[PDB]
């Protein structure tokens, strides 16, 4: 029931692929070092983010999980014996996703397509369509989201309810709130979060960096640079996340009355 | 659009209803000459929070509207001109609730009875069974919750979705948590939160004071002392409630996308 997770906090440059995956394996492999079992790469790592045609991300992004992407990360995973959520544009036909993709020692663990679209995003991506899912990596179970699904309390709520012990975040955070929303996230839903987010300047757009892992108590147990390429790895005990009991009487999910909500 | 409202952060003395009337209307009357249009007491202001039977709060808990409680609010809420909503003990018949009476110029005007329960209130309250309402008070829809429904992000969801602008929290809150998450629950529904907390120990359990009132911004408006018995008033601007636009091309509530969430 303890295990050691993280985030990589990267800063992608926009287009260049291959430039994206060497800088991700090289700091995926100090967590590996550090013993991470599951980390945690940004929203779109592998084509950067502030796009000024739908065809140039068109022309460069990756079908999951034949692409170059997903085949990359597996890789990865396999040789350093571990899993992976990652942000990744998809091509998928004519269609594009702002997507993650879950990969660990045996492969393609499945994906997620973010369901609730930020500003421009609209103009480049279609809105997700396979819901909220939770993947089993053997030690927990993990729920992905991307970015500004954070602003919507139904997304880690939906994950928890689904078994989420784990709350995967590729995010390109950009507003100056969700640093101080994540650890309520991670509270009220008795769950780890993990978000890892970019930094740097893209095209006039400024990341905020500060990727972190709150627990089901929120507390900030690692925080990141507002600038600076880093990682953070954090032993999390697994049994604070399955037990819902915030005190002796009161479990948070036994204590939830559906019949008022939305109602 | 601008309206002027406050939070009262008093001292409720247990059993001593007589001198927690008197408290709630000194303070009141300074609220009003703020210019407080809308005014938060803090949950069971009346009776008290730490009680050791049912036996003991079952003895001095009012009836609403007939009961002392909400004729007193009535004639305070008729002679300032203005709307209260208080934490008060219901006695329905032979049940007990943990509620709130909303008050204004003309009389009662209604109530809430908590829906979610937070530790020993189990032994002695009946959980809410009237849903969370909102209710209009000619300026704005004003929703109410209770202390430990914060904790649910349904709660204020759901008020937020049934038209409240102005969230009233009468809370007595122990735990460290509310006055960082009261901020993230204005933030994701764009209202503001007004949260009437009171102070001091009795019977050996500590309250935490800040009161505190958030904007849909997460901007800490005004937040009270941990000890001291204080008002806090301040001008709000309800448009920026009533327009759900985070920025020029997401509005949080049309986006909101229900097909995918607890399913
Ligand atoms: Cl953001
Ligand atoms: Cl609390």
């Amino acid at each position: 029931h303890m295990v050691k997770v993280g985030y990589i906090q990267m800063e992608p440059k926009i287009l260049e692929l291959d430039k994206n995956y060497s800088k991700a394996e090289k700091l995926i492999k100090e967590a590996s070092k550090e013993g991470a079992k599951l980390v945690v790469l940004p929203e779109l790592f592998d084509t950067g983010y502030n796009f000024e045609s739908r065809e140039e991300v068109f022309d460069v992004a990756q079908q999951i999980p034949e692409g170059e992407t997903t085949t990359f990360l597996m890789e990865l995973a396999r040789e350093l014996g571990l899993y992976i959520v990652a942000g990744t544009a998809e091509k998928s036909g004519n269609y594009l996703y702002n997507s993650a993709v879950v990969v660990g020692p045996r492969g393609y663990i499945g994906k997620y397509r973010k369901i609730h679209l930020f500003y421009r995003e609209k103009v480049f991506f279609e809105p997700g369509d396979l819901g909220f899912k939770v993947f089993d990596i053997g030690f927990a179970k993990v729920g992905v989201m991307i970015a500004f699904d954070w602003f919507f309390p139904e997304s880690a709520r939906t994950l928890a309810l689904k078994g989420a012990e784990i709350i995967a975040h590729p995010a390109n955070l950009v507003m100056p709130y969700a640093p101080r929303a994540m650890p309520i996230r991670a509270l009220e839903n008795r769950v780890y979060t993990i978000t890892a987010d970019r930094v740097g300047e893209e095209r006039g757009l400024k990341f905020i960096g500060k990727s972190l892992i709150a627990s089901p108590k929120a507390e900030v147990l690692s925080i990141a640079s507002e600038t600076e390429e880093e990682i953070g790895v954090v032993e999390i005990d697994l049994n604070l996340a399955r037990n819902k009991r915030l005190n002796d009487m009161n479990d948070i999910f036994k204590d939830r009355r559906e019949e008022y909500y939305f109602r």
